């Protein structure tokens, strides 16, 4: 039906905004402005406002790792997640070019490239990456698990300060790229794939691990 | 009836506050304060606060985008939001004048005008503030959309998050400048109009954009 | 019966915390720290966690402001009223003197002494700490109000950022002294009540002002 | 039945991830990063991301002082509570291991290691800890009380937000360790236990006060 | 004979290094970037090093004010004078067009335009520049007196930290404007002549108190 | 003869601007500017400027206790000493009532008052004032030794390292008051005298000390 | 005669510590530091260190430009000039190495590589590091001018803050690579020339204007 | 004779006071302050005034690494080295004692223990410190060495900043301890001697190295 293609867009234009608005706010206006909390905080409130928006539309997953988390957990078409995947990276270069257009280029930078810190090896950067999406992951399935009969306030505050926690950790070791398609989409639009395996490898693993922890480990 | 012009206070006031006690938390006390984060939260702060003050008599609007956006979504009267309007504009500027009496000169400055960043064009700073109202606005309208059948927390930290998103975001570009009555403001209570109809003509297109993105293309 | 006293405890221990924690967070460890933001949410957080633990037992006010607009809104006995004062008070006082005996006396200083910033005169002092306890004390009474039919979530969470909201902007005109028991705990303890009527009027009158703002003109 | 050690697990897992998230956060990448706020925020979403996660499972004590409150507040086995603190113990270890290898040693430090301020003695040292742990006890005794009439939004959100309230004032007197299993890893991990005990003395008592003064002075 | 245009060159190159190198490092790379040391020590290092390299040559007046000081100590030529003026303020201009083309549109800015702080009037600037000039004068007055017995270091070292003593101080007041020709020259290449003749009649009158306070009260 | 008022004056004049620059740089126009090198380095220029200034004239000590030190060292006069102290005082106090004047209130404060550190005693504050005035004068009557056979750089620049020595010291204790005319300024003008025969005894025994330390065990 | 090789190793090894000192300090141990001041005088006090040190043996040059200029000066033999540069450039890589294996990779990065900043074009960094190196060699030859007639301070000190004027400015815009030999070390260690010529271009340029300028038209 | 003991109180008093004000100003007044320019002037500016204090007495060493290598260039009899040197390490703990005194135990911390840097090995950390004490030595050799034709600023200004630069490069690697005195002095008055050897034997061959290089490869 219909709510195929409307949850496509959702997931095209939510990803769109969620690398418009959270590489714009990982954009160095300054050479020292300890932006750590303020990136953090980006990310997270940025997917909030967008779980909040298209949440109830396609699960705004605006997430390669989480469409494959979804994916092996048996909740997802397959179809369907290679499609959110493609609306996804399709949504994150969008975003990234927008944002390229309305930033001045001395403050655009690399776009908020997800670059491995000098002294963490690949296989450091992985295993950070599976452990930032893991928990991301672990976070969302939890969330949005249909039996859920103790009453709490929003899921979309949860998955978002779940996704600030992996910032406010993971972006002094790999910038904290939990997400395929936010490291893609300044990848493409720099001509850098530096270590760009990392930022796929790991997440999707993570987005795995955290996936199979949670139906199987977790709850059955 | 009577619960029409209790909304129209509820608007001036809470406009009133949003003003005040976000144009206030945006004046420097410092000449580096990396005071981003901090008005960030301030203006998110201040509309989560007044949302759950005002949100039940008037919708806490406190925007003239906001109440474009629904006079635009078919549910508020023209006149209705007209006399919205004009009561935001109203508690913006007395919010403002309230502010400077309080505040000392050498920290009152331009009273936090909505400014160009230097190499930001008015394109571009227009592009910037429509994305910034339209996230804005597609947040407000799926909170307080009727039909929220999935149980979620409070709609007032919501908007509040997406306006501190905004910020975050905005801040550098256009001053995060959202809300024409905001930008209104201390335009008219220092007498500066520089590049103004930027944050009335973005807001107001993000406003018309993102009201029509949510009840058309995402919620017919 | 002897729900009362449970409540009077109640309002002694949280107003015992909530300074403890509070001005404890208020206290300079650094003579540039940039704190506004960390104190802000310190006070927030201070009494968004005590208003879940003690709310269902006194309303956790741990403010006699916001105890007085209780007792304007024709919701408390005026005895108990006097009883969580004075309760407040006591618990003030024990807080800073326990945070005294905790805190070294390098970092210890004014114990966070409510002080009227250079600039600011003690009409404007008093007109910010009339703003910044009227909208904390509106939001308390929609908080509170019984009648809340609107489902969101929590207002713990709701009345504690406003306690932050006030703080990230009074703290630079006044300290954000939106609390006469806070203000009182370091002026007793530290032997200095300059201008500390202003911590004790303009909390009053802006909780009074902000409890007849609500249950009048916002909701008869 | 085998609902016992899928929460042990939950226990170890959640606890290695709180310590893994936790310590990684409050490693310095800078020699003044101002990172108090950073690093409370820090631990605080990692416990309410972990509670969203392995509440519903374990309780997500991740903490042997909050396993020790429950336990005298009669609500949990012994034995379970010597299996949730030998978990969490084993747990915090694996995540500060698993923290060491991924971390460059120039930024790993002593992984974050509790250590008394300068001027703080142990006496001091220990009466801190109490408060950190008894208002997060307290705190947590609200929230997961089954009779919680009153209807509020998250309790994962609550606890992380009073683990960052402990956070926001205990970091500067005792590096804020109010959890005894987060305080150990790093002790077992360097080969330091200088004053390790405030650790333990502190948070238990905290926790068994906190207890105490819920289930009977607060709700017998 | 051509040793006077050799200076008219030392002093348009010297003024257009100034302005350069000065300005330039005035420019706000940062938001919040504490700059005002920065930008001092950049004034004064960059007119010792102008001093030493022009100083034999035309005395590296490279300021309207300080040309005008020996003009009225009669140590100069009028027309000479008035030659060193409008080529301070042709290197000026010179100087800060070079770098309006070097330097990005997004941190060029205003050019670094001195502009007077809010609570500063226009009379407390101008006293606040007439300082600053004044002991900047008496300062170059001296170290330029042929009688200087005392065997001390560089008076290019000397004039530099007095010019950086300025700055110290009235950045905050004025942008330490005590160069008309600095001052004119973004003033020019922006199109703002707010408060400008503050930047031309304090630093004279400074210049010119300063002269006769040093070779009639000071030195006859 | 006429040399004598042409000192007096000269002493007159810089300790003013030696307090208007010093003090006013001293003025926090931030809430944390880490402002302590900052002010330190202004202190000591603005002594490096005078001392070049009015140097060969009265010797620039701009302070009571550098006058006392070479009182004691037999090198001047009974009643030019005092004619000294009377004309820093009066200097002081002007060039403090002019910074008053220039100064907006919102940041002028307490116009630098030398206070005590929370934690330090007036005995540790004595001794602390001590032994910055030891040095300085140490440092001041090495520099000013007519027997300077090694060929060394500039007093003006020594002494004033000096003083931002001090000052990089002692502004955490007693906000570095080496100077009692600079401690005596804002005192006067602010009518508070806390602790400030600290200033007068500090620097006086201190300079006493110094002296003698110099032209007996160091130089007979 | 062997003069000529204690020069060679005197700029070897100068060149050694310069670029071991210099970019060691340019090394980020802060994801903001605001470390321009910091960097810039460690550039500049390593300069004025070595050429008090080396400085009448080689002239301490430690830089191509500088010896570039010194030959377009006729004040080199070609043969020197030359050994000079791959003494500097030997040196240079030597000082990086061993900065290499001292330093942690967490924290040796790029090594400080010179690289130009996201807004600033090729041909715009050309001509920053042009001016750079112009002042910067003007500098040095007024210095190292025999004809000095007027007695002035180090000549050390005068060079080492015009390196630090540089580093000031150019930092933001190129890193400040007024130096071939400095750029060279961390390009041929990190195996990265992205934009390498423009600091052999700009320097040089820049040292032969700076050297043509001062001995045609400023001392023929 | 007795100019002897007069330059051994000299190395006593002075090392005295380049504890007590250098290691004064690296105590931590902030968590995080950027303190490294600060301290690193701190030290250089108090070797600056001290060598102009007591220079041309002892030679204002205040180093048993400087000692030794005067010892090593053949430039001090033995015995007076070994009484400098326990000079030294008498002062040294003298000054870091009454340091001890006047500082709140509270930001007293470990008294500046000199302590290697999570990352750096002993071997790196000896490297290190050789290369800090063999410039810092290097530069004293030149300064203090009777034929200085070139004539040039103060000695005492070159050590100073030479020692600046050790404190700019190597405070992140070891804390700059190029002073086995300065590390000694907080070593015993703590009970903490790890890695204490790296502060002695890093010195040392730095000073030794330094001697030889100096003497013999740059001047025979
Ligand atoms: C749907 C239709 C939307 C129409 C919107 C029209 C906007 C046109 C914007 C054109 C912008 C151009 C500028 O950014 C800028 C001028 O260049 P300069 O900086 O002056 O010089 C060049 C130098 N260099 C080295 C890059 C060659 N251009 C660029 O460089 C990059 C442009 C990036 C364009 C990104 C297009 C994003 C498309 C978003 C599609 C959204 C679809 C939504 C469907 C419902
Ligand atoms: C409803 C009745 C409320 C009554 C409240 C009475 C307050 C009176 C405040 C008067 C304040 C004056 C000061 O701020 C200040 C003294 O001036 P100076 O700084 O000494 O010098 C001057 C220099 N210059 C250059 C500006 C000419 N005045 C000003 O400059 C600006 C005053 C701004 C007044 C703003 C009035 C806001 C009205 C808010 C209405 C709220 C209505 C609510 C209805 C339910
Ligand atoms: C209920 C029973 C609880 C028992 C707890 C026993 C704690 C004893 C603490 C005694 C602490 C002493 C230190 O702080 C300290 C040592 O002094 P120094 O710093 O070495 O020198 C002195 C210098 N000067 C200038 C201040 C004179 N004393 C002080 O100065 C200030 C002490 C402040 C005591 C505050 C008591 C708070 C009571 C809280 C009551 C809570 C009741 C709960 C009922 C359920
Ligand atoms: C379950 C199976 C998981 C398999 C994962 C395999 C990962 C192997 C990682 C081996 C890592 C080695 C590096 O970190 C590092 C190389 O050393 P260097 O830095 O080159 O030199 C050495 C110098 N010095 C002084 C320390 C001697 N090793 C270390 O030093 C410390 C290693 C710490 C290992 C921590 C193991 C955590 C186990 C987590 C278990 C989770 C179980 C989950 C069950 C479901
Ligand atoms: C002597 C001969 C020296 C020749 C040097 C040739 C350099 C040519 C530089 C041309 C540079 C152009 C760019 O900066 C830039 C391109 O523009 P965009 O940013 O792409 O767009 C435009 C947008 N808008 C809104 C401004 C219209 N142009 C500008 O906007 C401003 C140019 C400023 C030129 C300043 C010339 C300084 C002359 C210095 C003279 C020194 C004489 C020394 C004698 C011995
Ligand atoms: C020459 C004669 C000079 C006389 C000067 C007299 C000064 C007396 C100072 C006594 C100071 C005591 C305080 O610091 C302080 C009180 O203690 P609390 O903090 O209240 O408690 C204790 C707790 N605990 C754990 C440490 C046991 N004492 C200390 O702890 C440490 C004292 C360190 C004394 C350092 C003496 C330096 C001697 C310098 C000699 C200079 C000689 C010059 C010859 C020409």
């Amino acid at each position: 039906s219909a709510s195929f293609w409307r949850a496509i867009f959702a997931e095209f234009f939510a990803t769109l905004f969620y690398v418009f608005f959270g590489l714009g706010a990982s954009l160095r206006w300054a050479p020292g402005p300890l932006h750590v909390l303020q990136v953090a905080l980006a990310f997270g409130l940025a997917l909030a406002t967008l779980v909040q928006a298209v949440g109830h539309i396609s699960g705004a997953h605006v997430n390669p790792a989480v469409t494959f988390a979804f994916l092996v957990g048996s909740q997802m078409s397959l179809l369907r997640a290679i499609c959110y995947v493609v609306a996804q990276l399709l949504g994150a270069v969008a975003g990234a070019a927008v944002l390229y257009s309305v930033t001045p280029p001395a403050v655009r930078g690399n776009l908020a490239l997800n670059t491995l810190h000098p002294g963490v090896s690949v296989g450091q950067a992985t295993i950070v990456e599976i452990f930032l999406t893991l928990q991301f992951v672990l976070c969302i399935f939890a969330t949005y698990d249909e039996r859920r009969n103790g009453r709490l306030g929003s899921v979309a505050l949860a998955v978002g300060f779940s996704l600030t926690l992996g910032h406010l950790f993971g972006m002094y070791y790999t910038g904290a790229g939990m997400n395929p398609a936010r490291s893609f989409a300044p990848a493409i639009l720099t001509r850098n794939f530096t270590n760009h395996w990392v930022y796929w490898v790991g997440p999707v693993i993570g987005a795995g691990l955290g996936s199979l922890l949670y139906d199987f480990l977790l709850f059955p």
